[PDB]
Parts: structure tokens; sequence; C-alpha cells
């Protein structure tokens, strides 16, 4: 679990969005595993606008933060799950690091701010859904 709170928006993994997120929907993209909903309270986070390929992410299954080197956002095949059919997930960045399914939502940050959230993993890999291209989050 986890969310980014920026301005009057809440960013979550689309597969973990609540009934309230869908009732206050702003934008969603099944191919990116992202959903953004509107909020009444002003957010606590700032979004990075950069090309960093290193950062630190929060891993809830270890209660710890880990440093990572990750690939640029790209189209990567993701096996079928209870949430999605077998498909290519876009704007995904992979790195070597621990992750379990419940780690989705953990924030990845660089020195400039929030980069993305955990969305995939397995076998010593962790995948993050990028949010740096969503310029409208800032206004
Ligand atoms: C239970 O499946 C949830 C989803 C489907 C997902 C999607 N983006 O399509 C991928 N999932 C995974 O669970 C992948 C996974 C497997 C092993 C370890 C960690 C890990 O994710 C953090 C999110
Ligand atoms: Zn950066």
């Amino acid at each position: 679990s986890g969310a980014i709170y920026v301005g009057n928006y809440r960013v979550v993994n689309r597969h973990l969005a609540t009934h309230n997120d869908w009732a206050n929907l702003v934008w969603e993209d099944s191919s990116r595993d992202l959903l953004v909903s509107s909020t009444t309270a002003q957010g606590c986070d700032t979004i990075a606008r950069c090309d960093c390929q290193t950062g630190v992410y929060y891993c809830s299954s270890r209660r710890k933060h880990y440093p990572v080197s990750f690939s640029k956002p790209s189209l990567i095949f993701v096996e079928a799950s209870e949430y999605y059919p077998a498909r290519y997930q876009s704007h995904l960045m992979l790195a070597v690091g621990h992750s379990e399914p419940g780690d989705c939502g953990g924030i990845l940050r660089c020195q400039h701010g929030v980069v993305g959230i955990v969305s995939t993993g397995g076998n010593g890999l962790v995948g993050f859904a990028d949010v740096r291209d969503l310029l409208w989050l800032d206004e």
C-alpha cells in the first residue's frame, strides 16, 4: 500500500484504488497501473522533474529504505495476475532490490522529489511506475 499526495491529487496503484478513489477519479491508465483521484486537503509531496536513474525506495516488507539504480521508463512485459491479463506495462523502471506484492505503493525518491511508486517485482527485482512525465500534477 501507499500513495503520493501532491496539491489536490492522490496518486495510487490502479489495482489498489478504493471505492472513494474511483468516485473522485481524475485520470487512470491500466497500461501504467496508475490512478489519480482528487482530494480536499493539500498534499505533502513534491514531484521530481529530472532524468535521475538512482534513488531510494521504501520497502514495507522489510520496514526499510534501500538505494537503487533503475532503468529509464519503458514498455516491459508483465505476467498475468488476479488484477490484470498478461500485457506490456508502460512507463515502468526496473531495478535490483527486494519486493513482495504488498510493497506496491512504496515511494521511490531522488534528490529532486518523488519519482514513482512500486508497481511490479519478483526474484530480487523491483519495478516502479514513473510519475515524472505527469506535468499536470503540479498545477
Ligand atoms: C498480486 O499481483 C499484484 C501485481 C500485478 C502487478 C502489475 N503492475 O501488473 C504486478 N504484481 C505483482 O505482484 C508483481 C510482484 C510479484 C512478486 C514480488 C513483488 C511484486 O510486486 C511488487 C501488481
Ligand atoms: Zn532527480
